[PDB]
RNA sequence: UCGACA
DNA sequence: ATGTCG
């Protein structure tokens, strides 16, 4: 039913899938951009959606913030709950970068605790997530 | 069937 | 329109 305005919204942006991946986190209320990751030459949508949520967890934890995080990605929300990113992306020299980030994010989740609620953004009811690249 | 990314 | 990540 209602939107928690006091929250962080994250989203992935890509050119191709697999292709160039970036992601960002914004204040759900204002759209202020709080963080934006530099483009990764090759990655998948779901790897970027996963990295964006874990980045968000780290970002809120470091700031002593209890805000929830919104993502529109059912996949990535589950990966974070599992502490495991089940991506099909081949491992090679070109995908080394994003696979290192993904392994590091998983290791962060295995070494830290959080109470942050990770919430599904209801695109069908509320329109595009406010972190959308549009 | 559904959630995304193009 | 057609394609890929889940
Ligand atoms: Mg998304
Ligand atoms: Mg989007």
């Amino acid at each position: 039913e209602e939107i928690i305005w006091e929250s962080l919204s994250v989203d992935v942006g890509s050119q191709g899938n697999p292709g160039i991946v970036e992601y960002k986190g914004v204040d759900t209320k204002t759209g202020e951009v709080l963080f934006e990751r530099e483009p990764i030459p090759i990655g998948t949508n779901n790897m970027g959606e996963f990295l964006a949520i874990v980045h968000g967890l780290r970002y809120l934890k470091e700031r002593n913030s209890r805000k929830p995080i919104y993502s529109n990605s059912q996949t990535a929300i589950k990966w974070v709950k599992d502490k495991k990113a089940k991506s099909t992306l081949v491992r090679n020299e070109e995908t080394a970068l994003i696979w290192k980030l993904v392994d590091e994010a998983e290791e962060w989740l295995n070494t830290h605790t959080y109470e942050t609620p990770i919430l599904k953004w209801q695109t069908d009811k509320w329109g595009e997530i406010k972190a959308d690249y549009g």
